[PDB]
């Protein structure tokens, strides 16, 4: 079985837990509960095979900074998550998240994921697709993908690209 460990990191409340649950279960939590950590195992049928995804959920809050590195060992892919309506979370990718990840698991491939894309509107300085593409280039991510756990947009694409960058026949 082709398996991989995918870890999700990013500011508090960007939508990390909802991403994993909307992807793997097809529905999100009715009540928002901040994560300490959580590990899921999910079978995804893709390209005529079944892949075992070990999904590692982490705490976006800095109160848990000391604990989070405990989740990074042997990570195949890291999802650098921000919410497109929270520019601070976007900026924090470059200053906090990508560096933290490159410190503890520099061998993992990174995927930039712009969450809550359902909330994006002109005239509020939301993170645009171009900005995400620019950052993906700057940080050397495999891709920038936009998603909404609520509207069910881009969910499979996040995890298909995660599988691809590890097991595919091409970049
Ligand atoms: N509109 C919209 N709201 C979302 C979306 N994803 C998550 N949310 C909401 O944002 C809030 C935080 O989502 P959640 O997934 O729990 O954040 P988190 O990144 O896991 O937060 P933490 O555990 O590190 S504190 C919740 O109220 C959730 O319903 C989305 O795609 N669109
Ligand atoms: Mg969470």
């Amino acid at each position: 079985k082709k398996a991989l460990k995918i870890v999700v990191v990013g500011d508090g409340a960007v939508g990390k837990t909802c991403l994993l649950l909307a992807f793997s279960k097809g529905e999100i939590p009715t009540a928002y509960v901040p994560t300490v950590f959580e590990n899921f195992s999910h079978v995804m049928k893709y390209k005529n095979e079944e892949f075992i995804l070990h999904l590692w959920d982490t705490a976006g809050q800095e109160e848990y900074d000391r604990l989070r590195p405990l989740s990074y060992a042997d990570s195949d892919v890291v999802l650098l998550c921000f919410a497109v309506n929270n520019r601070t979370s976007f900026d924090n990718i470059s200053t906090k998240w990508e560096p933290e990840i490159k410190h503890y698991i520099d061998t993992a491939k990174t995927v930039l994921v712009g969450l809550k894309v359902d909330l994006r509107k002109d005239g509020s300085d939301d993170v645009t697709k171009q900005e995400g593409d620019d950052l993906c280039q700057k940080l050397g991510c495999v891709a920038y993908i936009e998603a909404s756990s609520v509207a069910k947009i881009g969910l499979n694409e996040v995890f298909e690209k995660s599988v691809d960058c590890i097991f595919s026949n091409k970049p």
